[PDB]
This record gives C-alpha cells, structure tokens and sequence, in this order.
C-alpha cells in the first residue's frame, strides 16, 4: 500500500477490528509511528466513531480502511489470507467472541505462526458465565475496577473524563503487542494477549487501594480537588484564579512554612527533620497548614506565586482553559498543535505526533479514510482479481469506495 | 543478576533514573514482563515513593536496586560503564537536565551506539526559557494540558485521580521505548525519545477539544457524572444504588425508549431511523429522555436493570466500592488480585501481573528491594573489584546494602 517511509515502526503491518476508542486507539498509535495499519469495519454498518463531527479526523488519521465480513464464507477466507502477511492483529470484542465464531488463536496461527494477537475485552477472555461475555465501555471499566468510586468530590463520585479507561486500555494493548513482537523476533513464534479493561484500571487505581489490601483503610475522595492525604497538593485559589501545586521535599516544606507563618511547626513529632510530605490527617496541624496556605495564596496573584515557587523548586501551574492552549509559548515553540489536510481537502487542526522520536520522527501523511476506501486495493494486494472482488461486494461480504 | 527466565522481555536490560510514579512506572512495567530492570536511586537520599506505607511493594516489585552518584567523578564513570550493557535507559528530569550536567545523548551513544534513551519531563527537552526547566507532577500536567478543566462537576473542576497523568506518561514512555527498540533491531542504531507529560495528556483530552480546534465550541463538564452531550451515558441511580450505563446503538435506543415510555420520539427529525446516539443538547427531547430514564431506573433494583439490559445488549455495571472487589467472582476466577512475599518475609496482597500473555506469562519473583541492595552486585558484574567498590561507598558516590 502506497505510503511514505518514516518512524520507528516503518515496514510493520498491523490490522485491527474494533470500534470507538480503545481498540482503534491501540491500532492507530502504530500508524502515528510509521506502521501500515488496516482498520477493519463491518460491511453493513460503519465504526460508530464516524458519528463524532471532528475527533475522527485525529483518531483515524494515517489509516487504511478495509470493509469486510470477516466471519462469513469468502469474507472469512479473505480475512485469513490477510493474516498471512500481518505481524500484529488487535481485536476488541465481548470476551472470547472471535473464538466463539470459529476464529481461534490456533486457527489464526495456522495461517501465520508468528502472529501477535491482542484481545481487548471488558472482562477478559475467560472467567465466569455472569461477566465474561458482557459488553463494556470506559465507564463500565471504571465502575468494576474501583476507579470511579475514587474520582469526584467527597459526597459525589463520578468517572474520570473523557473516556479515560478507554485510552489506558488501548495504550496497554499497544505496549503489550510491542513486547510480544520483541519475543517473536527472538523466538520465531506468535503470542496471544488477554487485556481485560477492568484489570488495566485496577492497576491504575492502586496508589491508596494498596493500603486497604494490606491492613489499612481506603482513602476518601478529594475535597474540591485537594489531595485526600497530603497538604499543599492539588487545586488552590490565588487572588486572580486557580493554580495547582505539589508541596513535596524537605527544603520546599521548610521554606513554605516559613512563608506562611508556620516555621515553629518544623521539628515537631509529626513534622520532624527531613520530612518530605505532610500528612493532613496523621498530623494535628494538617488543617492549620491548609488554612494558612489558603490565606497566603489569596494575598498573591498567580504570577507572584509562580515566581516565589520557582525560587523554592515547588512544582505549580496556572490551570489553563482550552482557549488558552494554542497561543501558549511552549505549545507554539514545540509545535504541540499543528495542521493537516483531510481526505476531502479541508484544513484540520489538532495535536501533532507525540512523542518526539529524535532520529525517526512520525508524521501525518493521510487524513481519516472513508468507509471501504482501501478495500479494493488491499484485496488485490493479497491475490484477489477484479471480478473476484466484485463478487465479494455483490454478495454483501465486502464494501469498496463510495 | 540472579533471576528466573520468564515473559516476553526475558534477557532485556533496562535502567531507570526517576522518582515517584511516572519514570519508575515506565521502568517497572518492563520487570513485570521479564526484563532485568535496574532502579537507580541517589546516594544521600532515596526515592520519595518509600515514604508511602504499602504501594511501593507493588510499584517496585521485580526490581534490582542500584544506589550511585551518576554525575560525580567515579560514579559517573561507573554509570557510563553500565550503559555499555544496557538496552534501554529511562530518565525523568526537569527538562534537559541530563544534557545540562554533561550527559548528552551523544555521550551516552559513545558508550552504547544501540542504546534507546527515553527522556520524560513535564514540558519537554526544548521549548522556551519560561517552561522547559520547570518541575512537574501529575496535577501540573493536567493543568497545562486542558485535562483538569474537563474533569469535575459543572461548577467545580478537579483533577482526575489518583495521579492519572503520571500513569499515562509512564505508559507512553514504555510504549515508545519498545517501538524504538524494534527499530534498533532493524537498523542497529540507537534512538532518543522526548516525552513531555503535557503533550501526552493533551492527546488523552481531545475527544471534545477537537470540536473547539475546528470551528465548534468546547463541551461543559459532566453534571453529577452524566456525559455532557449524550443521554443515557454515565452514572445513574437505581432503587438500591449507583450504576453506570451506555445507551449506544440503533437497537438499544429503540427498545429502551419503548421501555421508558418514549416510543413516539423514534423517527422524528433529530432521532431518525438508524440513530446510534442521542445528543442531549441538539435534540429538543434530550432532557425529557433523561427525566423518563431516571424515573424508570428508580423503579428497578440494580439486578433487574442488569437483566433487562443484558437482554438489550446495553453495557452497564454496578459501581463497586473497594471492599467489594476481592470476593467478586470474576476477580477470583482470573486471579486478578493475588499474594506475594516481601523482601522482609511478609505476605503482601495486590493486583496480579497484567495483561495475561498466553505463551510467556509474567510472574512476581522479587519483592521491592531495599535502598542500595544490589549496588555491590551490579558494580562487580561490570568489572569493579571489592576494594574499588569500597572506595565508591567511602567517597559518598555509592551506597551498598544496609
Ligand atoms: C464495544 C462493544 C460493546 C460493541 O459490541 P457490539 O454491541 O456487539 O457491536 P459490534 O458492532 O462490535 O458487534 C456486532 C457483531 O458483529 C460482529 N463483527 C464485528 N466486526 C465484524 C466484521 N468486520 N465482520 C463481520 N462481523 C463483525 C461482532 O463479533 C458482533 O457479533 P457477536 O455478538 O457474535 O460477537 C464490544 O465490542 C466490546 O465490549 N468490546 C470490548 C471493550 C471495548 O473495546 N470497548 C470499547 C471502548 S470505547
Ligand atoms: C519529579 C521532579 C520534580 C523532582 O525533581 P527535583 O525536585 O529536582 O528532585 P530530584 O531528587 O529528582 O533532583 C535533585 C538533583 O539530583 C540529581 N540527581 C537525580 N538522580 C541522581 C543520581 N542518581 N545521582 C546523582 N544525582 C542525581 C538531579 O539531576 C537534580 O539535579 P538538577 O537540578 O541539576 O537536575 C523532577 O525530576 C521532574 O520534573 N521530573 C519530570 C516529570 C516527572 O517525572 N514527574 C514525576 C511524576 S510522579
């Protein structure tokens, strides 16, 4: 398939089947970095992402679009012929849906013994009858993993937003597939990967849950965006708006207490010499620290706080709104936001390729493809004749460019 | 270094320098999957994660601990000797701190031309004077990327929790390093990677921001954990507690409207045949949909809703609290939560290895190492004599087991 040679993953061949965020995010990250990535959509209906007015121009860029019925007769045979030249296949389904329909890992490996197979599901490839075959999106994974219950304000839990669990799961899939690919080079045999979304989010939520699993108590939710345990950490108000700060480190704590009028607290049983963190609940002075911190901050503008905190090596930042991003000097300097052309010939704006590879930078070479756009090209490249593909379209088993 | 042979990354050698979550998360994910991973801590002070009572038993398991002054005299030489046998080096610093201290990418490559170098920072390896050298933690990256402003309730923004941006950044580092490693096999030359935390989070926050960058408006924050745009999506109340649901799909919408008493709305200008999603703001019936949905749900128990939604292929789940996780049948069946022994000989409980590799499963083989534990072993393995290492300890340039 015609495309430029770029990035660390040039020459790698990736195929994915899945809709919305998680599966396709995993697949498309390969394309950001140079790989040849085929997006499989069903024949009768298209990916549900196409209902979003602008996002798909970013989340589906650099992709080739195949539209094929991968489970039915000649569609199935065509799909399995494609697998012979495929290095990595990402699939997102309700549990072991592929195996249930006859496309097992053993069947796939009969066509390509080196193939890396990544199964993404809500609840895993096996477990109980009750959960294994259930559909899942982001919020389902947050609910089932204890992540949702940790987010929100004290009295009101809420999901992390937007679609946080989908990105973590997709990213985990990408990472695991690349790890397995490394093993194929060193062993010459394929791998199968079982990524359950709830297990991904369970790991991302352990910072305080590890206390519960090991004798302790679970932490509360944040109060108005302040860390539930550590004073001087999270969201604060200055005289002219919101900032964030992290009061961490021996020196930072000593100079900040001095600033806020609390120098006498240094060297007490719960804040002894060398204290790197002040625990707002274990220390009797916790609420007092917050009271004086709040009052000192309300006396200063964001700019003044930034300068003093720059002097103390205290991490902080103004909370930026979306309209403030484009013209930020750091964004401009690094080209964090760029422009590209859509397939239809319109100018689209959005984030550039991330991260920055020094020797082999990624690039945007293609806008989001249309439904069935590359079908005729992909099938011809795997041995199908013009009339033979015409029969796949007529039988309802494949769709070509509109 | 003595360790079992397991996982897709057996025989890979990884070194990381960084503290807390992001850097070490990237490094330790290699160790979950079989790699030999060296954790570098400073000599005079240890990783700040050690202040957490339980989490480090999970986040630092499977690791070898080196304690060395990588920038000073014989410590520097020892570090650069280690790099000769290292495949991947992860470093987390304030901007280009390594280069500023004399350890440039060109210097590193003089010792190992195939080395993959991953630089993790808040604001990148280059940019403006104002931002590039600033310290960063999770909340700083959320603030600077527009992620924080999207999380929380309508009237109250708040960070995603816990330390969400740290895990995304660490995971991106792992993925990029593995992608670059693939290129080294196919080109025989090293790579340098510039991962700025704010650019990572900028990408994770695009779902609705793409509308703003392309003519449209930015969405509001969620109201009590309901999707800002799409009805039937997010957090709801049943008669006996919180659930989450995603009302997505042609069939799901038709049968659910029928259930809630809104069948007559189907086939109207804004809900025409084939509608996969109901937009709560573009549709005049949006608030009515929510009103009837809320009332129908309040009539039913969680269990009843689950059964009916299982009949309709509508994704949903009870919102689980932390105490409900251990004894959940899916968690038990898959061993999602397991037990292991610490270095001190105590039983520790927490998440198992994720994800599940079929042919080469990861395993927990070592608990979290002590400060300086493997120093003498690592230095001896790179050509240092017992007396020569004794001088590194005495000069304050290295620390050995306590
Ligand atoms: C997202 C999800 C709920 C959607 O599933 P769905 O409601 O059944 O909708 P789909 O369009 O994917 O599936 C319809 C059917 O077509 C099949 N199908 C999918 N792609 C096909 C193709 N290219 N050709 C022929 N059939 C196809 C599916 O297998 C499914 O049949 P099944 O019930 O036997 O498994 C589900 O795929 C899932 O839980 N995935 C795992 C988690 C995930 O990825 N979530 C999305 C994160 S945003
Ligand atoms: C986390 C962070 C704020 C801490 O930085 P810090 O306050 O300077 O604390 P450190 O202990 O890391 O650094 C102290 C000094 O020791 C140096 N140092 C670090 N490891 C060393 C080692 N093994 N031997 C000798 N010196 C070392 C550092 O370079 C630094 O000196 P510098 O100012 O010239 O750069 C910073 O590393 C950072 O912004 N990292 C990038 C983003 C990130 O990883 N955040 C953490 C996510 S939880």
């Amino acid at each position: 398939l015609p495309m430029p040679k770029f990035g660390p993953l040039a020459g790698l061949r990736v195929v994915f089947s899945g809709i919305e965020i998680a599966g396709p995010f995993a697949g498309q990250m390969f394309a950001e970095w140079g790989a040849e990535v085929i997006w499989i959509e069903n024949v009768a209906w298209a990916d549900t992402i196409r209902v979003q007015p602008n996002y798909p121009q970013l989340s589906r860029r650099n992709l080739h679009a195949l539209s094929l019925n991968i489970f039915k007769d000649e569609g199935r045979e065509a799909f399995l012929k494609l697998m012979e030249t495929t290095d990595i296949f990402i699939e997102a389904s309700k549990g072991p849906a592929f195996a249930r329909r006859g496309i097992t890992d053993e069947v796939l490996w009969q066509h390509n013994p080196k193939l890396v197979i990544a199964h993404l599901s809500g609840f895993g490839q096996y477990g109980t009858e009750e959960y294994t075959n259930l559909p899942a999106y982001n919020t389902i994974a947050q609910a089932f993993s204890g992540y949702l219950i940790q987010n929100g304000d004290v009295d009101q839990p809420m999901p992390a937003f937007p679609y946080t669990a989908d990105y973590f799961s997709g990213l985990t899939a990408t990472t695991a597939a690349l790890a397995a690919l490394h093993k194929v080079r060193e062993t010459g045999k394929g791998e199968s990967i079982d990524i359950a979304m709830y297990e991904v989010m369970l790991r991302m939520g352990q910072y305080f849950m590890m206390d519960y699993f090991n004798g302790g108590e679970m932490c509360p939710r944040m109060s108005k965006g302040k860390d539930p345990y550590y004073a001087g950490c999270g969201l604060y108000k200055c005289a002219d708006g919101y900032i964030v700060m992290e009061l961490v480190g021996i020196t930072q704590i000593e100079e900040c207490f001095k600033d806020i009028g609390l120098a006498h607290l240094l060297g007490t049983p719960e804040i002894p010499e060398g204290t790197q963190l002040i625990h707002r609940i274990e220390c009797p002075y916790g609420p007092l620290v917050e009271e004086k911190l709040d009052a000192w901050l309300a006396t200063h503008t964001i700019a003044e706080v930034k300068e003093r905190f720059a002097e103390l090596n205290i991490a902080c930042a103004k909370v930026l709104t979306v309209p403030e991003l484009e013209s930020n000097p750091q964004y401009v300097a690094r080209e964090s936001i760029t422009q590209w052309q859509t397939m239809d010939g319109r100018t689209c704006k959005g984030p550039n390729i991330m991260p920055k590879f020094k020797n082999n930078p990624g690039q945007i070479w293609r806008g989001m493809p249309s439904h069935g756009m590359d079908t005729a090209a992909i099938l011809k490249n795997i041995g199908y004749s013009e009339n033979d593909i015409q029969e796949l379209v007529s039988k309802g088993l494949a769709k070509v460019e509109d």
